[PDB]
C-alpha cells in the first residue's frame, strides 16, 4: 500500500469512524482511493447531482434557468437560509440552484428534485452520465438521516470522483452549463472547515459540503492546483453514534495528506 494510504487508514483509526476517499488525478488520470467501492451516506453533497441534472434539462428548454418556481409553505423543510426569504413568492431555477449549492438550502433541494420528477429523476441522470452507483431515494429533511448500513441515498467514494469530475472537467454537460456548476461550487460558503481547510489557500476550490447525522461529515471537490493540472477529491466520513459531532477537521486531514502525498 501507498504512503497516502498508510496514512489515511492512520486518520480513520484516529477519528472515531468509517473514511472514504477518492482522488483523481488529471495529469495523468491516477487515482487513489480509500474504502472507494463502499457505501456511503451522502447528505447534503446529492446537491450537486441534482443541479447539474437541472443544468442539463436547461440545454434543451431554453431560458429553463430563469423560470420562476413559486415557493410554498408546505415546501419548507429543515434549514431554508434563502427560501424563507422568498415563501409566498417566486425564486428561479438558476436561484435555486445557487442556494443548494452555495448555502445547502434544502427547500431549494427539494424544488429542483420536484423538477426533475423526484428522486428517481436525479438518479436517471446520474445514469445517463454513466453514474450506476449513486441512488437518491428521498427528500429533504430525509436526506439528513444517514442510518449505518442503508443504501438509500449513497454513493461511492470512487463514483462520486469519476462523475465529478465528468460534471467539472469533461464533458457530461453544456459548455456553458459546466461553467455555471463550477462557478456555483466556486463560491460555496459553506466549506471553509472541510477540504479547502486543508488545502494551501493559493489553490483555486470548488466544493459542495454535506452533514447529517450518524456524525456524516461530507465534502466532494475540484481543485486547480498551481503548477499542476486539477484534482478531483472526495471525502465521506460517518460515525458509529447517531448523535456523533460533525468532524470536518478530518476532511481537513485526508485533504492536507492529499495535496502533501502526491
Amino acid at each position: 500500500t501507498s504512503a497516502v494510504q498508510q496514512k489515511l487508514a492512520a486518520l480513520e483509526k484516529s477519528s472515531g469512524g468509517r473514511l472514504g476517499v477518492a482522488l483523481i488525478d488529471t495529469a495523468d488520470n491516477t487515482q487513489v482511493l480509500y474504502r472507494g467501492d463502499e457505501r456511503f451516506p451522502m447528505c447534503s453533497t446529492s446537491k450537486v447531482m441534482a443541479a447539474a441534472a437541472v443544468l442539463k434539462q436547461s440545454e434543451t428548454q431554453k431560458q429553463l434557468l430563469n423560470q420562476p418556481v413559486e415557493i410554498k409553505p408546505a415546501d419548507l423543510v429543515n434549514y431554508n437560509p434563502i427560501a424563507e426569504k422568498h415563501v409566498n413568492g417566486t425564486m428561479t431555477l438558476a436561484e435555486l440552484s445557487a442556494a443548494a449549492l452555495q448555502y445547502s438550502d434544502a427547500t431549494a433541494m427539494n424544488k429542483l428534485i420536484a423538477q426533475l420528477g423526484g428522486p428517481g429523476g436525479v438518479t436517471a441522470f446520474a445514469r445517463a452520465i454513466g453514474d450506476e452507483t449513486f441512488r437518491l431515494d428521498r427528500t429533504e429533511p430525509t436526506l439528513n438521516t444517514a442510518i449505518p448500513g442503508d443504501p438509500r441515498d449513497t454513493t461511492t467514494p470512487r463514483a462520486m470522483a469519476q462523475t465529478l469530475r465528468q460534471l467539472t472537467l469533461g464533458h457530461a454537460l453544456g459548455e456553458t452549463q459546466r461553467a455555471q456548476l463550477v462557478t456555483w461550487l466556486k463560491g460555496n460558503t459553506t466549506g471553509a472547515a472541510s477540504i479547502r481547510a486543508g488545502l494551501p489557500t493559493s489553490w483555486t476550490v470548488g466544493d459542495k459540503t454535506g452533514s447529517g447525522d450518524y456524525g456524516t461529515t461530507n465534502d466532494i471537490a475540484v481543485i486547480w492546483p498551481q503548477g499542476r493540472a486539477p484534482l478531483v477529491l472526495v471525502t465521506y466520513f460517518t460515525q458509529p453514534q447517531q448523535n456523533a459531532e460533525s468532524r470536518r477537521d478530518v476532511l481537513a486531514s485526508a485533504a492536507r495528506i492529499i495535496a502533501e502525498g502526491l
